[PDB]
């Protein structure tokens, strides 16, 4: 058993290897935590018809942190480097033309870190270009995608709230289960608590949500308004305290993530469905299709 109690069977080609436009047009398999086996094969634009006024749809768009670096061109002038994204590559801070920079230690001894060195290259481009391993101390497909703006008005002009948390990504965040660092809006935590004192459905879109909302549950006080940070490995048993459906995307065999998703839906249940999915053409991974539990 162990991890062979999460496998199925994955033909490679079914792997979606490109999404489909518009996005909401992508597949999507509804399928239910309670009652007889059943699914409905629908596609994302379909999810307004199995959600209902009040439901909170709860997203996450990713934040970028940058870090705070501290060099020294080998001529002696300070430059400061605010690395932002690409990985390492773009940032901004201080003047001194395209030139070269010595990273310096942050704390300890201020001195410049061996190897570690980067260069000026092209400007607003996707404008630096640094050399050797980076010092710990100082983009990517997701559930999220399968929506259009189309999509998210219809469900506003349906009632549904459309509530986003933070997912804190970036350089800023480099610290070396994966830990996952977050911040919930005070309005966020606020509406979470208030649709589950009034039994209205909390709708998580993506994995990541509902790491950051199950994390964020403090018991006698609902979801946490903040930052927060989670390495929780949500796998069967457990015991949802705030998620109430799920859309998420199909994933990989033996996966961890496969293993949150046994743990709301129920293991056999998640791997049968899964199998009808592969039966039935649905693609997976990043930019296939969808599936929604209720």
């Amino acid at each position: 058993e162990g991890l062979e109690a999460y496998d199925y069977h994955l033909p490679p080609e079914q792997i979606a290897q490109e999404g489909v436009e518009p996005r909401d047009m992508a597949r999507l398999m509804v399928v239910y935590r309670e009652g007889p086996f059943r699914v409905a094969h629908k596609r994302v634009r379909d999810l307004p018809e199995f959600l209902r006024p009040g439901d909170v749809l709860v997203f996450n768009e990713s934040k970028v942190i940058p870090a705070r670096l501290l060099a020294r061109k080998p001529t002696g002038g300070k430059v400061e480097i605010l690395l932002v994204r690409e990985r390492a590559l773009l940032g901004p801070a201080r003047k001194a033309p395209p030139g070269t920079r010595l990273l310096l230690l942050s704390p300890k001894d201020l001195a410049p870190v061996p190897g570690l060195q980067a260069e000026v290259v092209a400007v607003e481009e996707d404008l630096v270009a640094h050399l050797e391993e980076v010092g710990e101390v100082p983009a990517a497909p997701t559930a999220g995608l399968h929506f259009t703006p189309e999509l998210l008005e219809r469900l506003r002009e349906m009632g549904v709230e459309l509530r986003f948390l933070t997912l804190h990504v970036g350089p800023g965040t480099f610290r070396p289960m994966h830990a996952e660092p977050y911040a919930i809006p005070e309005e966020v935590a606020e509406a979470v608590n208030r649709a589950k004192a009034e039994g209205r459905r909390v709708v998580a879109v993506g994995t990541t949500v509902v790491r950051a909302l199950e994390s964020a549950y403090r018991e006698g006080v609902g979801v946490v308004a903040g930052e927060g940070e989670t390495r929780l490995f949500i796998r069967p048993p457990y015991t949802f305290k705030v998620v109430d459906a799920l859309f998420t995307n199909f994933h990989l065999p033996r996966s961890t993530l496969l293993m949150l998703v046994a743990a709301f839906l129920g293991r056999e249940r998640t791997l049968e469905a899964y199998r009808l999915a592969v039966a039935e053409g649905y693609r997976f991974y990043s930019l296939g299709d969808a599936m929604l539990i209720l």
